């Protein structure tokens, strides 16, 4: 148990991710864009900064960036969802209403669906918020517990004004996702046919179905559906506290989904973020055409710093959701162009080099705020969860990034690539030597990424006080982690390019911004 100080507790507040001004935070929920303004709700535990006494927080920017907060939107303040209101999402309905479905928790620890929707649709903040009268308006079926049957979608359109929704849920160890269909978003009628299962996921939290262009760079809107158009199902791995995606294609007729590679199936397959990335939301952003996925990343540090400090868990910055059509076989996660915003200055390392078992410094001020964009090349089974981290010297890695460093090293964080003997490429991030602290996590996450020919190893690096967010190969592949320096604070906080690779020297390129506030504020 680290003795915290006053100092490296309020480091930790991120300059420019969201998060509320103090307590829990965690699930986004029902995320639209309306009227000139993005919406993004979330759970919130007014109380203190744990898990949960579940009320639904409310904020708004013009830009996904520049966030303002709003008063409270939903509060457990009826027999239905007194124990909590739980996640949800947003249906746009065609003639302009929003119909969110929330889950509610009763007393007895019974979860069940209800509605709420805009007290006054002519109001672009949509501050007020009404329960409907009817509520709650579902309870589990026969297969499912009602003690764990929550999470329902945002609605895809079928025709003669019917939607349907997916609700994810388990039979046994099989993680399911059921389909029910509605007219009015008031009555829910459940489909015979399972939208997919898989054996040995256990619950499926958040599950998302939505379209993905295999032409274009362009998001799509939820009820799109054609010949070149494949489908994204996402879900939440209760099980695991992680999120996991697969391509395939969705028939509207059949009501099936089915993956493009059975292998890679959903909580087998692929992840959004391999590192603490969970309960992610996407929506479609008619402003730009674009998906862009929310979600949450916990603390890694003790409970009781948390409480010391007053506040718990940041969202990551938004990120764009696109189809790899250079592969084909993933999609491309990438902040938020708005992100770019934040950008003050910038300094370029032009074909620095790097030989084996190297640390070259790199002088840019401050630390504590950036973004790097890296370029590597290589001159003239592993897995990273189970190796040894940056410490772990093979013939061609690990090399690239420590950030929240200190001047000697002795506390860093390694962002790197490591290729291994066919040749697989590995991209992690290693916790292990983050803090002197004991008492946080000190885990080396990662995967493999694809590299292919022609391309050159690719990494950027959000940086923002606790938290750090990295994408390789344009976002193939990204982890994000938090960070709880003892010593690498404030003006001790340095950036090194390393290589600790026994027989290869790296060339690199780097240009590194300093990032604004995003001035997350009270609206006016
Ligand atoms: C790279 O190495 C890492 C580490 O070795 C691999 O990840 C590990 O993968 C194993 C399974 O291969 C996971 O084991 C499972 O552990 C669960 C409990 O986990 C708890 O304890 C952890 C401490 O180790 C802790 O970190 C967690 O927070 C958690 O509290 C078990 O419940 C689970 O059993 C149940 O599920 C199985 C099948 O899903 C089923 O049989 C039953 O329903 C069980 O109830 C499972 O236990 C297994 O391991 C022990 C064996 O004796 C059993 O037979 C197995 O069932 C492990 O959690 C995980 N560790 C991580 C991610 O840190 C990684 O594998 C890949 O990633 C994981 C997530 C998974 O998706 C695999 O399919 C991937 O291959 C390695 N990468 C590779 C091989 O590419
Ligand atoms: C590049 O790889 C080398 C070789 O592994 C790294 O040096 C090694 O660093 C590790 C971890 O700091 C040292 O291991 C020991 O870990 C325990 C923790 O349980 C610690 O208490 C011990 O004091 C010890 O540090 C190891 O001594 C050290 N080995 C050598 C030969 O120097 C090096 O740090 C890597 N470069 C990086 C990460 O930039
Ligand atoms: C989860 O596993 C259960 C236990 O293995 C399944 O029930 C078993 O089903 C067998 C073959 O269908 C049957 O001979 C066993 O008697 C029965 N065992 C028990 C303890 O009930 C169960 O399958 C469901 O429930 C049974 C009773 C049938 O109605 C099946 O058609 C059901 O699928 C599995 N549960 C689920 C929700 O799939
Ligand atoms: C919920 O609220 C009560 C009273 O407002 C509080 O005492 C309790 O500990 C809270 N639960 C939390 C913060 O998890």
């Amino acid at each position: 148990p680290y003795p915290w100080s006053n100092a490296q507790l309020s480091w930790q507040r991120t300059a420019f991710h969201f998060q509320p001004e103090r307590s829990w935070m965690s699930d986004p929920d029902g995320p639209i864009f309306y009227k000139g303004w993005y919406h993004f709700f979330y759970q919130y535990n007014p109380d203190n900064p744990v898990w949960g006494n579940n009320t639904w927080g409310h904020t708004v920017s013009r830009d996904l960036i520049h966030w303002l907060y709003l008063p409270l939107a939903l509060a457990a303040d009826q027999w239905y969802d007194m124990q909590g209101v739980f996640s949800g999402s947003a249906t746009c309905l065609p003639d302009g209403r929003i119909m969110m479905l929330y889950t509610g928790v009763t007393k007895e620890m019974v979860e069940m669906l209800s509605l709420a929707y805009p007290a006054d649709l002519s109001d672009p903040l949509l501050v007020e918020w009404v329960k409907y009268p009817g509520n709650p308006i579902l309870s589990a079926p026969p297969g499912v517990s009602p003690t764990e049957f929550r999470d329902a979608s945002t609605g895809w359109y079928v025709s003669n004004g019917t939607w349907r929704i997916a609700i994810g849920a388990k039979y046994n160890t099989t993680g399911i996702a059921m389909v029910y269909e509605t007219k009015d978003f008031k009555s829910f009628k459940l489909l015979e046919e399972l939208l997919h299962a898989v054996p040995d996921t256990g619950l499926w939290e958040c599950v998302d179905l939505y379209p993905v262009s295999t032409t274009g760079e362009k998001g799509l809107e939820t009820s799109v559906n054609g010949p070149k158009v494949k489908h994204v199902l996402k879900a939440s791995i209760d099980e695991q506290q992680r999120d996991y995606y697969a391509i395939g294609t969705y028939d509207l007729g059949t009501n099936k989904w089915t993956p493009d590679n059975p292998e890679e199936d959903v909580g087998i397959g692929l992840r959004y973020d391999w590192g603490k990335y969970y309960a992610s939301k996407t929506f479609y952003d008619p402003k730009k055409q674009r998906r862009v996925v929310w979600a949450w990343t916990k603390e890694l540090d003790s409970e009781v710093a948390d409480r010391e400090k007053g506040w718990a868990n940041v969202q990551t910055i938004p990120r764009t959701v696109l189809l790899d059509q250079k592969t084909g076989t993933n999609v491309l996660l990438w902040p938020v162009e708005e992100v770019e915003s934040l950008r003050l200055s910038s300094k370029e390392f032009s074909k620095v080099k790097a030989g084996a078992g190297s640390v070259v410094p790199l002088d840019v001020g401050t630390a504590t705020q950036l973004d790097i964009i890296a370029e590597f090349e290589i001159d003239k089974g592993y897995n990273c969860t189970t190796s040894g981290g940056a410490a772990e010297r093979g013939v061609l890695g690990p090399f690239g990034l420590l950030v929240s460093a200190t001047e000697n090293l002795s506390e860093q964080t390694p962002v790197y690539f490591y290729i291994a003997k066919n040749f697989k490429t590995f991209f992690c991030l290693d916790e292990s030597r983050s803090s002197k602290a004991s008492d946080v996590s000190k885990q080396v996450k990662g995967f493999t990424v694809p590299v292919l020919d022609g391309e050159k190893f690719t990494m950027r690096l959000l940086v923002d006080h606790s938290i750090v967010e990295s994408f390789a190969q344009g976002g193939r592949s990204c982890i994000t982690s938090r960070v709880y320096p003892t010593e690498a604070i404030y003006g001790a906080a340095k950036l090194f390019l390393f290589n600790n690779a026994t027989g290869a020297s790296i060339t690199a390129s780097l240009k590194i911004w300093e990032m604004n506030s995003a001035f997350i504020q009270p609206f006016h």
